[PDB]
């Protein structure tokens, strides 16, 4: 897939809002993903244990965590879809050493729409919304085709 420039602007004008705020975005995404579907928490060997949302909420280590992913996503998609080297070693942790599943993926950008949506109601509109989409699907893709490569395909 492609995304034409005109959908490339709308995911980085609402990915420039999230970066004034990285760690507030990355602990709400998590905390999202981990409320919505709670199997996904269980990957994570260093926040398993945290048993509610006040725990999760009080957590260092993962807001420290939020940060990191949201900062390797963001500069994916600053990429504009020219990110295979970024990809190759994020396909290689993910695919071998945590062993995550496309479908957490496909949760995890489920759960970063639902946050852009309620704290950017105003740049996060139908078109902008379905662009995000678009550059997500995009990541999903590669990195699934990665994974095919490493001998994963989960
Ligand atoms: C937008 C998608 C994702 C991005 C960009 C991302 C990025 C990262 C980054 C940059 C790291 C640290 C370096 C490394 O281990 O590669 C990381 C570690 C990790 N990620 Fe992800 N990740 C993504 C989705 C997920 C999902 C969906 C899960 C699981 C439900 C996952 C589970 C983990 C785990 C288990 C670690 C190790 C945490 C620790 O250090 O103990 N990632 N990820």
């Amino acid at each position: 897939m492609v995304l034409s420039e005109g959908e490339w602007q709308l995911v980085l004008h609402v990915w420039a809002k999230v970066e004034a705020d990285v760690a507030g975005h990355g602990q709400d995404i998590l905390i999202r993903l981990f409320k919505s579907h709670p199997e996904t928490l269980e990957k994570f060997d260093r926040f398993k244990h945290l048993k509610t949302e006040a725990e999760m909420k009080a957590s260092e280590d993962l807001k420290k965590h939020g940060v990191t992913l949201l900062t390797a996503l963001g500069a994916i998609l600053k990429k504009k879809g020219h990110h295979e080297a970024e990809l190759k070693p994020l396909a290689q942790s993910h695919a071998t050493k945590h062993k995550i599943p496309i479908k957490y993926l496909e949760f995890i950008s489920e759960a970063i729409i639902h946050v852009l949506h309620s704290r950017h109601p105003g740049n996060f509109g139908a078109d902008a919304q379905g662009a995000m989409n678009k550059a997500l699907e995009l990541f999903r893709k590669d990195i699934a085709a990665k994974y095919k490569e490493l001998g994963y395909q989960g």
